[PDB]
């Protein structure tokens, strides 16, 4: 199971870890991907998770988009977890660098409530441009299910823990 996580609340845990390495170790039921509406897994968490699947996540995602069209910002879809997890929950947080509404971050986190336990990154953080401190606050105030947050950046992890209210 999950090890070395710091408990933030009753249901939110956090660790400085590479979510790919965490997923390969734990093999969780659900790994969350920081997806975009097109499921184009180019960079950040998405690029890293996809590379770990040897591009199988991208091939599956392109078939999903060809059938269903793009996701909504704030939405999600459940696809295979490949070699990383049973399932991957692809969640689209708003990308502040694309001028998307930061208010959609709460809607994005609500997708986590459909799963009892998840391994996840902070939505809209990193290359999505939102303040990770704000993302962690929205996470703890929105998600009611058990979420194990993997924060890639060590310095950011220290900042998040030390500023957590």
């Amino acid at each position: 199971s999950f090890s070395g996580y710091l408990k933030l609340t009753d249901n939110v845990y956090i660790k400085n870890a590479d979510i790919v390495e965490e997923a390969k170790k734990v093999k969780p039921t659900v790994v969350v991907n920081a997806a975009n509406v097109y499921l184009k897994h180019g960079g950040g968490v998405a690029g890293a998770l996809n590379k770990a699947t040897n591009n199988a996540m991208q091939v599956e995602s392109d078939d999903y988009i060809a059938t269903n069209g793009p996701l909504k910002v704030g939405g999600s879809c459940v696809l295979s977890g490949h070699n990383l997890a049973k399932h991957c929950l692809h969640v689209v947080g708003p990308n502040v660098n694309k001028g998307e509404d930061i208010q959609l971050l709460k809607s994005a986190y609500e997708n986590f409530n459909q799963h009892e336990v998840l391994l996840a990154p902070l939505l809209s953080a990193g290359i999505f441009g939102a303040d990770p401190i704000h993302s962690l606050r929205v996470c703890v105030d929105t998600v009611r299910t058990n979420v194990y947050l993997a924060v890639f950046d060590k310095n950011l992890y220290d900042k998040l823990v030390s500023s957590f209210l």
